[PDB]
């Protein structure tokens, strides 16, 4: 994340980081036992780390939990990015509590205009790089279709907004995909892709989570 402040931890209890040695990618817990993340951050051998603030460090709330399946949704592109979600059963269930704690699949999609929250352990940086150790989190509202299509010519598909700051300074970066975006206690989007982070007209892009709600409960429902 960069542009953005420290969370404070466990303040985004649905927040998980994806292990396989090294934090790689961002996550939500959507309940007990699954989490969604994008499609691009697949990879075999995915440790879900939740209750998570400094990466590096063993705080105290921290659950460790292996995967026992992954699902890249059927029609992701990696090319176009179109689709760009996977859900992650873990072995076993995740202990809920005030700092572990699912957030709930959107009801309707949210409008353009509506202020969401961002966060990761992404690059802080939008030349050069540095990670942090702890949760970084940035307020930031969708963009209209109009100015996300504008923004990216030929690129945003039914399935994407963008969210962030036409200015720049502030976006999701290197290391946060994956991640929510969270509206109004829903979650609306996972961190995707962008050019760069943070530069002049480049927001970030997001996978659009509302068009995913019956793939989402009807896969869980069978898995
Ligand atoms: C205490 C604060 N709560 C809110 O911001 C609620 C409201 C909220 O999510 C948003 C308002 C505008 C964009 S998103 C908080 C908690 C955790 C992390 N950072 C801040
Ligand atoms: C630049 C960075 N990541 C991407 O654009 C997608 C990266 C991508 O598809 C892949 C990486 C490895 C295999 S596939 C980003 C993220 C969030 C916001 N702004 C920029
Ligand atoms: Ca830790």
């Amino acid at each position: 994340i960069v542009g953005g402040y420290t969370c404070g931890a466990n303040t985004v209890p649905y927040q998980v980081s994806l292990n396989s040695g090294y934090h790689f990618c961002g996550g939500s817990l959507i309940n007990s036992q699954w989490v969604v993340s994008a499609a691009h951050c697949y990879k075999s051998g995915i440790q879900v780390r939740l209750g998570e603030d400094n990466i590096n460090v063993v705080e105290g709330n921290e659950q460790f939990i292996s995967a026992s399946k992954s699902i890249v949704h059927p029609s992701y592109n990696s090319n176009t990015l179109n689709n760009d979600i996977m859900l992650i059963k873990l072995k076993s269930a995740a202990s809920l509590n005030s700092r572990v704690a699912s957030i709930s699949l959107p009801t309707s999609c949210a409008s353009a205009g509506t202020q969401c929250l961002i966060s990761g352990w992404g690059n802080t940086k939008s030349s050069g790089t540095s990670y942090p150790d702890v949760l970084k989190c940035l307020k930031a509202p969708i963009l209209s279709d109009s100015s996300c299509k504008s923004a990216y010519p030929g690129q945003i598909t039914s399935n994407m907004f963008c969210a962030g700051y036409l200015e720049g300074g502030k976006d999701s970066c290197q290391g946060d995909s994956g991640g929510p975006v969270v509206c109004s206690g829903k979650l609306q989007g996972i961190v995707s892709w962008g050019s760069g982070c943070a530069q002049k007209n480049k927001p970030g892009v997001y996978t659009k989570v509302c068009n995913y709600v019956s793939w989402i409960k009807q896969t869980i429902a069978s898995n």
